[PDB]
């Protein structure tokens, strides 16, 4: 498992935390030096619980899919509740098992279904250390509108900060004070899928992308991405979506 605690978090703690995350994910290898998630792991040792602790010291347990880092679904306190979609279906037999009931929240973990259920895109809801206090705090107690917004804020502040350093550091420079993601956070989180099949593909193609990825830089610009000498390939990006899985 892997824990974080509100309380007395600073940017050291929050890094630590997802130093821990990263290294709870399983990986046979490495592409450019970028651990590859598995294509499949059977059973219960499919997914990773994260205990996250509110600034009250109240908790959630998170359950994660390690080979997509997808979250599925959270236990608080006898409740458990589950993403309205078969991978969080099947999760619900392995994991919160011991939970009095189980919910199905009236929604996917897909970012576009959430942001419809919260009734906001992601671009305008401010994240950070504050806003995850009250994403834990709002996922104690049933709410599906309320639940959908701290959702956005709990996938981009644990498995999108673990995928890329630079939202690690994004949400870092947010730890006493919320603010809505950088473009550059957006086009990562959006990213992803794309970017780790181009970086698996440039093994057999001399390191080039078979289709330039374009995306938003730190700074706000555009930036094309054709080869893995890129900052995002060399600097950025943790963790591989395995093309099995795309
Ligand atoms: N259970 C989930 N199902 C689908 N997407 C999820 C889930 N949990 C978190 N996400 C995020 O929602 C996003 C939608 O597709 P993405 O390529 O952007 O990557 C995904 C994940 O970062």
């Amino acid at each position: 498992d892997v824990s974080f605690r509100l309380s007395g978090a600073d940017p050291r703690s929050y890094g630590m935390f997802i130093k821990d995350l990263r290294n709870a994910l399983p990986f046979r290898e490495k592409v450019y030096n970028i651990p590859l998630l598995l294509p499949s792991v059977s059973g219960a040792g499919r997914y990773l619980l994260m205990h996250l602790f509110n600034y009250d010291g109240k908790t959630i347990t998170v359950a994660v899919d390690v080979t997509n880092v997808y979250i599925m679904g959270y236990l608080a306190d006898t409740t458990s509740y589950f993403f309205n979609e078969p991978a969080a279906e099947l999760a619900s037999q392995y994991v919160f098992r011991d939970a009095r009931r189980k919910i199905t929240l009236p929604y996917s973990g897909n970012y576009e279904r959430l942001q419809i259920a919260a009734g906001k895109p992601r671009e305008k809801i401010p994240i950070g250390l504050p806003a995850l206090d009250s994403a834990i705090s709002t996922l104690l107690h049933y709410d599906s509108t309320a639940a959908a917004g701290a959702l956005l804020v709990l996938i981009q502040t644990t498995a999108e900060a673990a995928r890329f350093k630079y939202i690690e550091q994004q949400i870092q420079e947010r730890a006493y004070r919320d603010e809505v993601p950088s473009l550059a956070t957006i086009s990562l989180e959006n990213s992803w899928s794309g970017l780790s099949k181009q970086i698996q593909l440039a093994q057999g193609n001399n390191g080039i992308f078979r289709t330039p990825i374009v995306l938003v830089d730190n700074k706000g610009n555009r930036v094309q991405i054709t080869n893995v000498t890129s900052k995002v390939v060399t600097s950025n990006i943790q963790l591989l979506l395995n093309t099995r899985n795309i």
